[PDB]
C-alpha cells in the first residue's frame, strides 16, 4: 500500500488529484474499487469514466478532461502501467530459503540468499549466483551456472554446462538444454550424434511454460539478452536469438537459424533452420518461414479461415491452379 | 472388479439375453476379447464376423440381436453404453494412495476428508484441497490455491499460486496451470514485464491433457468453463474465456483475450488470433488458421492440404503470383470485350 | 576420456597420416577446435582455411589430404566417422548413478543389475527395470511398467502405468508416454469419459526428445517401432502405430488411430489426421497438413509461404476469392469458343 503521490513520484507522472489517496493494488477498469489505481489507452473509455470505481487513473493529457477521479497523466499509461504493477506486485516468490527436501550436491556454489524449493535436485558442479531462487521440483544439471537475480519455477529442467546470465524468469516444465536432433545414417539406421555445444542465455531473458531449447551440437545454442520466449515454444540446436528478440507461443524453429534483434515472431510460425532473418523483423502468426528475410518490416502467409462450404471450392481450385494457369496461357495465345 | 453379467446389465439398463451369472472382468475390443471379456458392436457390417469373437458378452441394438453369437446386453446407444461400462470396469490405477512421508505439504494447507497425495508432491501455503481430491507423484500447487472435491492430478502436475479448480476434474502430467501470461511493455525496444496478478478459474468436470499450458490472466482473469474437455500441447493464453462444454483439439494454440463461446468444437493444430470472439456453436476444423472474430455457429475451415512435392511446387509458385494472373485475366477479358 | 590418435584412427576404421602419438581429449568444430581436439571436414570449400584450423586432428577424405596442415585421419565418410568418434569421446553425463537415498521405490519394483536411479524419482508397484537402466532425477514410472536393458530417462519424465519401453531407448525431460487418450462419448449433450485402457509400446533403440507427448490408447495399444527417432513437441495420439525407423521432427501433431510405415521422415510442424495410413518410404515437408492416405512412396508438400504483409494481403483476397476467378475463366473461354 502506498500513497498516490509516492506512486505518482516514482513513476514520473504528473498528479491530478488527492495525493493522500491509499492505493493498494492494481485492477482492470472494469473490476477497479476504492483503494485500486487503473489505466486507459484507448479513447472509447474516456466517456464511461464515471463509471469506473478506481481510486486512480493513469491517462494520458487529452484524456485529463474527461477525467472524473484523481489521475496520473503520463506520456504512455501502458509502460506507466507496467511499471506501477511491478511496484504493487502479489506474485510470491518460488521459494524461500533451502528446503529440508532440497537434494544438493555438495559441490554446488551457492551465492548469498540463494532459495531453492522443495525436492528441487542441484547436481554436482552447479553455480547459483547471489539472489537466485530455484522452485520445487527443479533439475539443475552437472556444471551449469545461473546468474544473480535468476528465478526458475516449479518443475523446471537445466541439463549440464548451460549458463544462464542475470535477472532471468524461466516458467514452469521449460527444458533448456536437450539433445538436439542430430543423427547420421548407417544404411538406413539412426546413428546418434552426441550434442555437446551448450545452450548460453544472456541477461533479462524470460521463458515461457513448457518450452525446450536444445543445445548445440559442438558450439552453442544462444538467447541474446532481453528476450522474451512465451510457451509451448521449441528452440532447436545452435539456433541464435538476437537482443530483445519476441518469440510468441507455439512458435517452432529449426536447426541453425539466426534471428537478428528486435525481431517479433507471432504465434504458431513455423521457422526453418540454415538460414538468416535480419534486425526488426515482424512475422505474424501462423508464419511460414522457408527463406532468409534480408530485409526490416511485417511478412505473412497463410489462406485465412472460410466457412466450410466456400472453403471446400477454394481448396480444390487451388491444388487445381497449374490447369487454370495452362487455361490461361491458351486463351491468351488463342485471342 | 469383476460382475455378474446380469448386475453389469441392471447397473447400466440393458436387456439381457443369455446367461445372467456370466462373469465379466474387464472391457475389450471386439478382435481381442477373450472369455471373460464383454465387448460391443456400433457397425453392423460385423454381424456376420459375431462368431469370430470370443468375448463372453457383446453390447448391441435391437436390430443386431438375431446376429448374435453370445450372451447379448441390448441397449438403444452401443457407444455410449461402451463408455458407460468401461467406467465401471475400470483399470486405471489412481494417480495416488494415502499421503505420502515423501510428500512436502505446509502446515497451513486444509486437507479435506480421504484426500491422497502422491510420493515428493509439494502443496504450499494456504492450499485447499476438498474431500477425495488425488494429487499425483511430484506434482507442486502453488500458495492458496483450491481444488475441489473429487479432482484428480496425475503425476509432475503444476499449480501455480491462487489457482481455482472445480469439482471432478481431471488433469495429465506435465500440464501447467497459472504461468505467467505474455505481457510485456515496450519501452525503446526493451522489454518491460507486466506481473500478471489474475488468476486462472477451472470450472467443473473439465479435462486437460498432458502438457498443456494455461496462462494466468493480466488483472482479471483466465477462466475455463464447466465440462470442458482439452487434449495435449495446448496453449491457453492470459485472459482467454472457454464457454462450457467446448472441446479443444491436441495442439490448439490460443492468443490472449481470445473469447470462445460454449458447445464449440476447435480442430487440432488450430491457431486462433487473440483480443475477438468466437460465439457458440462453432466448429473450427483441424489445422485452422483463425484471424478474424466468428459472429455466426457452423462448420469453419482453412488450408491448401498435401500435394507432391513436383505439384506442390508449381501451386506454390503460382499462388504466391496469383495477381500477375488475376491482371492477366482482367487484360485478357478487355481484349475479347 | 583422452585417447591416442593412433587407437582413436584404429577404432574408427581411419587411415592416419601424422603422429599416432598425439593425445586426443574431445571432439570440436572446426572453427573452435583447438590443441588436443579432433574435429571434421566435410566441405572441401574448407581446404583453403584448414591452416586457421587449430585441432590437433582432422577427419577428412582421400582427396583432401593434400590440403592438410595436421595430422589426418582418411575415410570415406567423414559425417558418420564423426558421429562415431563424438560417441567416442562424448562428455555427456549420465542422468544418475546409483540409487538415490531421495528416490521413492516400491518393494515390488523389480530391478536388474546397475541400475541408476536419480533423486526424488518415484517408482510404482509393479515396475521392471532392466540391465543398466537408468532414470533421472524427478522421474515418474507408473504401475507395471516395464523398461528394458540400456534404456534411460532424463529428468522429470513421466512414464504411466502399464507402458512397455524396449532395451536402449533415450527418453528427454518432460515427454509424457502413456496419458490417457483423447476419448469421449456424448450423453444428450455432456460429455462422458471413456477409459483408455490400451497401453504405449516403445520398441529397441528409440530416441524421444523433450516434452513430447505419446498418449495410451482406447482400448488396443499405441505402438512405436524400433529405431524410430521423435523430435521435441510432438503429440502422438492415442492409437497411433509408427514403423520402424521414421523419423519425426520437432512439433508434429499426429491424430488419433494413424498408421505409419517404416523409414518415414515427418517434417518438423507437420499435422497429420488419424483414422488413415502412410505407406513406407514417405517424406512429409515441414508444416505439411496430411487429410488423405499416402499409397505410394516420394515427397509430399503443403503449404504457401511468405510474403511482404501487403503482398500477402492480396494473394489471400484473390485466392479466397478464386471461384470468381474461375467463373471468370469459363466465360471468356466460351466466348473465345464463338458459344
Ligand atoms: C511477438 C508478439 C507478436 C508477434 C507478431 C505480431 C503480429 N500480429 C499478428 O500476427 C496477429 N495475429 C494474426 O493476425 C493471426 C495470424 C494467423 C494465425 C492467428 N493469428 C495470430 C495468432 C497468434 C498471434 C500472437 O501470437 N500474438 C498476438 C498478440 C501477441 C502474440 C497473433 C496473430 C504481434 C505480436
Ligand atoms: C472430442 C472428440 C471426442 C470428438 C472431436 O470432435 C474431436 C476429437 N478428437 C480430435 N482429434 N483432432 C485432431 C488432433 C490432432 C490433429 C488433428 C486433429 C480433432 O480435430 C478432434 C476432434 C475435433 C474435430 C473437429 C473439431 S474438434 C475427439
Ligand atoms: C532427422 C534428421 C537427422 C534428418 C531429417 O530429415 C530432419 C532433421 N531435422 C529436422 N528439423 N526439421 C524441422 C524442425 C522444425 C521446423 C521445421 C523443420 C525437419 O523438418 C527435419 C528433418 C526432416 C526434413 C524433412 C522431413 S524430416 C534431422
Ligand atoms: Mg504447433
Ligand atoms: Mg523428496
Amino acid at each position: 500500500s502506498i500513497r498516490l503521490a509516492d506512486l505518482a513520484q516514482q513513476l514520473d507522472a504528473e498528479l491530478h488529484g488527492d495525493g493522500d489517496i491509499v492505493i493498494t493494488g492494481v485492477a482492470s477498469m472494469q473490476s477497479a474499487q476504492t483503494g485500486h489505481i487503473t489505466f486507459m489507452v484507448n479513447p472509447k473509455y474516456r466517456e464511461h469514466l464515471g463509471l469506473c470505481q478506481a481510486s486512480a487513473v493513469v491517462m494520458t493529457q487529452d484524456d485529463l478532461p474527461f477525467a472524473k477521479s484523481a489521475a496520473l497523466v503520463v506520456k504512455n499509461p501502458y509502460l506507466t502501467y507496467a511499471r506501477m504493477a511491478q511496484i504493487l506486485d502479489t506474485t510470491p516468490q518460488p521459494a524461500q530459503n533451502i528446503a529440508p527436501s532440497a537434494v544438493i550436491d555438495a559441490t554446488a556454489k551457492l551465492g548469498n540468499n540463494v532459495s531453492i524449493g522443495a525436492n528441487a535436485v542441484i547436481e554436482s558442479g552447479v553455480e547459483l549466483g547471489d539472489n537466485v531462487i530455484i522452485g520445487a521440483g527443479c533439475f539443475v544439471g552437472k556444471n551449469s551456472k545461473i546468474g544473480a537475480g535468476s528465478r526458475l519455477w516449479a518443475n523446471v529442467t537445466i541439463y549440464h554446462e548451460i549458463q544462464i546470465g542475470q535477472n532471468c524468469l524461466i516458467q514452469s516444465g521449460t527444458v533448456v538444454g536437450a539433445d538436439g536432433f542430430g543423427y547420421a545414417n548407417d544404411r538406413g539406421n539412426w546413428v546418434k550424434i552426441p550434442q555437446i555445444g551448450r545452450v548460453i542465455i544472456g541477461d533479462r531473458v524470460e521463458i515461457g511454460a513448457c518450452t525446450t531449447i536444445d543445445r548445440g551440437a559442438l558450439d552453442d545454442t544462444i538467447i541474446g539478452n532481453g528476450v522474451i520466449i512465451d510457451n509451448q515454444c521449441q528452440i532447436a540446436h545452435n539456433v541464435v536469438i538476437g537482443d530483445n528478440t519476441a518469440v510468441a507461443g507455439g512458435v517452432i524453429m529449426a536447426g541453425s537459424l539466426k534471428i537478428g534483434r528486435y525481431c517479433m515472431i507471432g504465434g504458431a510460425s513455423v521457422i526453418n533452420g540454415h538460414m538468416e532473418i535480419c534486425d526488426k523483423v515482424t512475422v505474424t502468426g501462423m508464419g511460414m518461414v522457408m527463406r532468409p528475410i534480408t530485409e526490416p518490416g511485417v511478412y505473412s502467409s497463410g489462406i485465412p479461415l472460410q466457412p466450410n462450404k466456400v472453403w471446400r471450392k477454394t481448396a480444390a481450385l487451388v491444388m487445381n491452379i497449374d490447369d487454370m494457369s495452362k487455361r490461361l496461357k491458351s486463351l491468351e495465345r488463342k485471342v
